[PDB]
């Protein structure tokens, strides 16, 4: 794996062995793929759009690789764990630590001197499945 790519796998699997239960990710080459794809395409305009594609997504403006996985899972601190469930500030904490998900792959590009860099991570399977936040969302252990 890349610099890149081993630096941002390896922070995923930090924060995912802090929950109970929750098996580490590898990295996927076609993951990887897909999303350098969108992460060369990305507008640069500093809005963050998911893709719409068949796989988990996470996205960040303003960060370098392993940042930008602190940030998601950094919303942890929003996420309320007597009320599991999908809300606007913790679906990218709960896409990292999601359970069921065993695969991640990741892009980035520069914006320019005032939006940092362009990350987006893809995830197989998918989070953040309604319905099923309980079983896939482990408390700290
Ligand atoms: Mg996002």
């Amino acid at each position: 794996l890349s610099d890149f790519a081993s630096s941002v796998l390896a922070e995923h699997n930090k924060k995912r062995a802090l929950h109970k239960d929750t098996p580490a990710l590898s990295w996927s080459d076609t993951l990887a793929s897909y999303a350098q794809d969108y992460a060369d395409n990305y507008d640069c305009s500093g809005t963050l759009t998911h893709s719409g594609g068949p796989y988990g997504e996470n996205l960040a403006l303003g960060y370098d690789g392993p940042a930008a996985v602190d940030a998601w899972y950094n919303e942890i601190s929003n996420y309320d764990f007597s009320n599991p469930g999908f809300s606007s500030n913790t679906g990218h904490f709960t896409q990292v630590v999601w359970k069921s998900t065993t695969q991640v792959g990741c892009g980035i590009k520069t914006c320019g001197g005032a939006w940092g860099d362009y990350v987006i991570c893809s995830y197989d399977p998918a989070g953040n499945y309604e319905g099923e936040y309980a079983d896939n969302v482990e408390p700290l252990a």
